[PDB]
């Protein structure tokens, strides 16, 4: 729950990631990947890559975090009334794709790395507590859907 001054906070924050887009979703992947190497062979597609310079040079991964982020960056922009735009994401990731809710723990902690490295000085205290609530509340729906189905 997010009060009207901390959406702000947050979808002021979303306009440094709208202008762009595919830079800031490559960089949210490299960081889980890099970080996290497991969630790489959660990617059939992407688990050939080996090298960072490989996850760098490759337009399909640039192409995947394009896709990712515009649909954070929808259910964003709902200040929280997300359940339609949510769902499908939640009955994807569980039952399909398989991703345990840590994996969307490192992706959330992922984005506060990446805004810092990309915008250092620029996102600020107020800002930072803003976009972990919402990415927290974001979290707790899909958690709340994952018991749901039974997923661990
Ligand atoms: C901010 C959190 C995330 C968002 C908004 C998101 C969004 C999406 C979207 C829109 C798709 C394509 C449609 C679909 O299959 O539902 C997708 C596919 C996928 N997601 Fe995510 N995702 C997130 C986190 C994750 C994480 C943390 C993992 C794994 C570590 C993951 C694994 C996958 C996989 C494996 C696919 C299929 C890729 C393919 O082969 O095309 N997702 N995701």
């Amino acid at each position: 729950g997010l009060s009207d001054g901390e959406w702000q906070q947050v979808l002021n924050v979303w306009g440094k990631v709208e202008a762009d887009i595919a830079g800031h979703g490559q960089e949210v992947l490299i960081r889980l990947f890099t970080g996290h190497p497991e969630t790489l062979e959660k990617f059939d597609k992407f688990k050939h890559l080996k090298t960072e310079a490989e996850m760098k040079a490759s337009e399909d991964l640039k192409k995947h975090g394009t896709v990712v982020l515009t649909a954070l960056g929808g259910i964003l922009k709902k200040k929280g009334h997300h359940e339609a735009e949510l769902k499908p994401l939640a009955q994807s990731h569980a039952t399909k794709h398989k991703i345990p809710i840590k994996y969307l723990e490192f992706i959330s902690d992922a984005i506060i790395h990446v805004l810092h490295s990309k915008h250092p000085g620029d996102f600020g205290a107020d800002a930072q507590g803003a976009m972990t609530k919402a990415l927290e509340l974001f979290r707790n729906d899909i958690a709340a859907k994952y018991k749901e189905l039974g997923f661990q």
